[PDB]
């Protein structure tokens, strides 16, 4: 199945997808639009397979490769199975993602299941682990730490 | 199978390549040096043959810091690669010897590891497609934008390998 990454530039997606792929996939920076290209890595967690899809930071950008990268991402998210919401959580208190980012939220395709991941909690202190807002799966990890990723691949399991 | 890493300076047609090879646009294209920074990685497949392409950032002295570690990275896929496609945009020199082309890349390779000069551009210097020898290594004149001499590329890459 095809488990995108995405959210706005910065949000740690690149750090999720090393987290997740175990290995040093992506480029990680605080520069947002580091990644530009989409970027897949095929892992596996208890026997189930799956695709994990790292896509450029959403915005509208005068990068042009970026602006490429943008376009794909949402590409996509169109064929995804499920969308990993990525949120950095030094940003906003919010945990309701139409709160955090309702025009992304309303343009995703109908009944493509999100889990809003809310990253970064080494420097928020929020509680780690997974929780449900809106009847939107919320797990609250650290991608650059692991702290809290494994409830994640088990989320995958369960979900898909 | 084996990594096959596409190497050479920005520009030169190395995203336009990995996707004539994977047969879909994998890689993005764009006149602008310093385009791919990421490594991209495909798994493809020749006559059965499994077959793993690396894409990497062109090789030079950029301003930039996401492409100078992505430059690092594609060092780091060469080292690692069973064979390197050295592309070179062929409308920037008629040399066709790796070591008149740029030998400070071709000497920094590990020892073992051989290398395929591809000439790519030939839609734009009309040299004649198909395989040739440099000085011991594989030369292939292609136009990864037309698709023209890829399958010398895929039949060499089979036969090769
Ligand atoms: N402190 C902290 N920093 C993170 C975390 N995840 C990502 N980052 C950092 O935030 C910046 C952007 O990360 P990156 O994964 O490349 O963001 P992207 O643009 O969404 O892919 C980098 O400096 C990362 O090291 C995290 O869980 N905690
Ligand atoms: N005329 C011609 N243009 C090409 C060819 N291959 C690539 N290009 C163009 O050269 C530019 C750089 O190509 P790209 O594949 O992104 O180069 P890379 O930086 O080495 O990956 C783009 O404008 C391509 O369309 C070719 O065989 N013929
Ligand atoms: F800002 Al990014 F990948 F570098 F979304
Ligand atoms: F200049 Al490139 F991939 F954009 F080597
Ligand atoms: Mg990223
Ligand atoms: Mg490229
Ligand atoms: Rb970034
Ligand atoms: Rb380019």
């Amino acid at each position: 199945m095809k488990v995108v990454i995405a959210g706005r530039p910065n949000a740690g997606k690149s750090s999720l997808l090393n987290a997740l792929a175990g290995r040093e996939a992506a480029i990680v920076t605080d520069i947002a639009g580091t990644t530009r290209d989409v970027l897949r890595e095929h892992i596996h967690i208890d026997g189930m397979p799956l695709h994990i899809i790292d896509t450029a930071g959403l915005r509208e950008a005068s990068d042009e490769v970026e602006r490429i990268g943008i376009e794909r991402a949402w590409q996509e998210i169109e064929q995804a199975d499920r969308v990993l919401f990525m949120v950095d959580g030094t940003t906003t208190d919010a945990v309701d993602p139409a709160e955090i980012w309702p025009e992304f939220i309303a343009r995703l395709p109908a009944k493509l299941p999100i889990t809003v991941v809310r990253n970064k909690a080494d420097i928020t202190g929020e509680t780690l682990g997974m929780s449900e807002v809106n009847g939107h799966a919320l797990i609250r990890l650290s991608a650059r730490t692991g702290e809290g990723v494994d409830v994640l691949r088990n989320h995958l399991k369960q979900s898909m």
